[PDB]
């Protein structure tokens, strides 16, 4: 057969559109960049699909990890008295809770993609 | 101007196809039966936004297997059970909501007309079977 550029695949995997979004922490995995990471898998409720690396190691890693906190609050349920940081008690802890999400766009060596870039409080989300 | 009906619309509430779903419990909400019986209402979302529903019913004999079998599945989507007393209580209330399952849809009739219906979780293995 002649050869003949073939049509993109998985063109129309859902991504989150602009805008806050209600979503679900759907799988937590672990990672490397030197730093280690949590890598956050988010879904909404049209099965769309967006990730978030929470970084450890740096300067913002704590605040960066009390708004997940607090936006898995708002969204009834109970913070334990845990040591929350880069341990099993925390990875566990994430796997499934409800967020929310803000989705704004991202440009990156040319191209642009729909990047998840804060988890907003129960008052924040009702503003959008 | 003179009356033409409308084509039917499509249902935005796509229901399940029958067969095998996996899907996540997105919603709980607390109700109470007709009887009496306390109740957890569970909303599915399927990998295709398909949208069902579970009546998890506490105070029956049935009761105790139901849960084991709804925490079975959300163990073997990747998440620990924790030590917890389940029942009509704010830490299964909590738990539920979130949770990757593997969920079992059959032909049922409510009020004779028949409807596709939740009825089982299913472990890992189950749901390769299917
Ligand atoms: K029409």
């Amino acid at each position: 057969s002649k050869y003949e550029r073939p049509l993109k695949r998985e063109s129309q995997i859902k991504e989150f559109e602009l805008g806050t979004h209600a979503a679900v922490i759907e799988k937590v995995q672990k990672k490397r960049s030197g730093n280690d990471m949590f890598l956050l898998s988010l879904l909404g409720k049209s099965n769309e699909k967006g990730v978030y690396f929470l970084t450890f190691g740096n300067d913002y890693t704590e605040d960066n990890l009390r708004y997940i906190l607090a936006s898995i609050q708002d969204n009834g349920v109970e913070i334990p008295d845990v040591d929350f940081g880069y341990n099993r008690e925390t990875f566990e802890f994430l796997k499934g809770k409800d967020v929310y999400i803000q989705v704004e766009e991202q440009e990156y060596k040319g191209k642009v993609k729909h990047a998840v870039t804060n988890f907003l409080t129960q008052d924040e989300f009702e503003e959008s």
